[PDB]
């Protein structure tokens, strides 16, 4: 009967466009019954009936948007309180974010309460497909259902999400860090919740020569590649600059999965930087007065008479992209291609901060005069337009247009 099964569905869904007839106590029963039956034909495991019958269920709610929409959302929720399958739970996740802004405002603060219990379930779910939906749908149901929680509910739901960067898959850990930064945007106190997820993170990597669980060192990166754009009690101005020496230590903490997490976050942060975080590193003392492959003295970030900004340059160099003894190439042996391109982007987005930094010798205690005849400055970065591939002599392209961009904007 697979082809039996195929002319069952279709059938059921013209005759209830075709009524011309609702609000009625005879049009109320039928359309409960047969609604639960579409996932159904869509659950039974064959692409001629998988496809065909899920296009046929997005028939009957777009003719009934206007006309029957608390009797469409009723029997949509108890489904996912069912906890279904990993296919019958998913397909309809994507109804439920689409219909989440038609709701009324005077029916929402009932729709509130009730998912709490069943957004928490499918976070505990291990399927990696069911798991990637809710990142399509926490954006889209905590931005019109944000509005109508108190303080007392939305604490209890971040701390579920953070149990998911505590899982292996690759999958599982991007779909658990675009949930926590989603709610904040819409929570109830927009600035209140920022300064929150801060407290939180930074135990999981208090103070860092410890043994951090190298799966775990990679949950706490990702959801500060989302918030950094949305900085922009309030978050203070000391607790970003933890944020930042806590990665310096991490771009050289050896891996290919955990050196490439903390460069994409810091290639962000110059770009749309939090205006706290961006005064005390363009200021010359710096961290001091808030406190109050590399083989020299680059002088660290607590020091002054220096910009720590002129000290960021000195440490992302010498260790991936250049040698300290002469102008010459680094082996793409060493450091990936891949691992390559994402740190000449960082030296580029802080020149527009602090133009400074690009003059400056590379290590401030000069290195050995007896095996090496000279010492270089940080103009190498610029003899990577010769390398190899795209996007090392294409990010040493883009090098060189904020390097003119911003000594004409500094000094007049």
């Amino acid at each position: 009967t697979k082809k039996d099964r195929v002319n069952h569905c279709l059938t059921i869904c013209e005759n209830i466009v075709a009524q011309s007839v609702r609000n009625s106590p005879e049009f109320q029963k039928l359309l409960g019954i047969a609604m639960e039956l579409f996932l159904l034909c869509s659950d039974d495991a064959e692409s001629d009936v998988r496809m065909v019958a899920d296009e046929c269920l997005n028939k009957v709610i777009k003719a009934l948007m206007d006309s029957n929409l608390p009797r469409l959302q009723l029997e949509l929720y108890k489904e996912i309180k069912k906890n279904g399958a990993p296919r019958s739970l998913r397909a309809a996740l994507w109804r439920f974010a689409e219909l989440a802004h038609l709701v009324r405002p005077q029916k929402c603060r009932p729709y509130l309460v009730n998912l709490l219990p069943c957004l928490t379930r499918t976070s505990k779910r291990p399927e990696e497909s069911v798991q990637e939906t809710l990142a399509a749908a926490v954006p889209k149901i905590m931005a019109s259902f944000g509005n109508f929680a108190n303080d007392n509910e939305i604490k209890v739901l971040l701390k579920a999400f953070i149990a998911n960067l505590k899982s292996s898959s690759p999958t599982i850990r991007r779909t658990a860090a675009g949930s926590a930064v989603s709610i904040c945007q819409h929570s109830r106190r927009t600035q209140y919740f920022y300064s929150w997820l801060l407290n939180v993170l930074l135990g999981l990597l208090v103070p860092v020569e410890d043994e951090h669980s190298t799966l775990l060192i990679l949950g706490v990166l990702l959801t500060l590649r989302y918030l950094v754009p949305l900085l922009q009690v309030s978050p203070s101005a000391e607790q970003l600059v933890q944020v930042y020496e806590l990665t310096l230590h991490h771009t050289q903490h050896q891996d290919h999965n955990v050196v490439t997490g903390a460069l994409e976050l810091l290639q962000q942060l110059f770009r749309t930087p939090p205006p706290e975080l961006l005064q005390t590193l363009t200021a010359v003392g710096g961290i001091g007065q808030l406190t109050a492959r590399i083989k020299g003295d680059i002088g660290q970030s607590t020091d002054d008479d220096s910009a720590p900004l002129v000290h960021c340059v000195r440490l992302l160099s010498a260790s991936f992209l250049l040698t300290g003894g002469k102008n010459v190439l680094v082996p793409d042996r060493d450091v990936r291609v891949s691992v390559k391109a994402l740190a000449l982007s960082c030296v580029g987005a802080a020149v527009a901060l602090h133009p400074e930094s690009f003059f400056s010798k590379l290590y401030k205690v000069p290195l050995d005069t007896t095996e090496y005849p000279e010492e270089q400055y940080v103009s190498d970065i610029l003899n990577y337009i010769d390398h190899g591939d795209p996007q090392v002599r294409g990010a040493t392209a883009i090098l060189c247009g904020t390097l003119i961009c911003s000594i004409l904007s500094r000094s007049r």
